[PDB]
């Protein structure tokens, strides 16, 4: 394509819980269609599973409501009911440590999957390689 292909390790067998660096929030995909960060691991709509499409390609799913992790045209990350191609995103390496997930739909920009320091999620434009918002570490569940 047009980005690196260094990629993380590990596999998608088992769901798991994105930690997101910048303020300690995990991922979150609410029943409402809501996507932000919760910093309680009991929370039961953090729990994701990834899959892959192609190599390098995932789909990131609430285990609890079955949504799949999605942006939509005007960089706003929300839970899709239906896997589309809004769905995909480019799950990489960033420093040789942290995951980072580039909207595939929308990849020419670089709109990165990002959590700001109070938990909100940030909009796709303004997500930039050298934030922490964009950088991702993987838990097991």
């Amino acid at each position: 394509h047009h980005h690196h292909f260094n990629l993380p390790p590990g596999n998608y067998k088992k769901p798991k819980l994105l930690y997101c660096s910048n303020g300690g929030h995990f991922l979150r995909i609410l029943p409402d269609g809501t996507v932000d960060g919760t910093r309680d691991r009991s929370d039961q709509h953090i729990q994701l599973q990834l899959s892959a499409e192609s190599v390098g390609e995932v789909y990131i799913k609430s285990t609890e409501t079955g949504q799949y992790l999605a942006m939509d045209t005007d960089g706003l990350l929300y839970g899709s009911q239906t896997p589309n191609s809004n769905c995909l995103f480019l799950e990489r390496l960033e420093e040789n440590h942290y995951n980072t997930y580039i909207s595939k739909a929308h990849a020419e920009k670089n709109w990165f999957v990002g959590l700001k320091k109070n938990g909100s999620c940030k909009r796709g434009p303004r997500t930039h390689y050298g934030q922490k918002a964009i950088l991702f570490l993987p838990l097991p569940v």
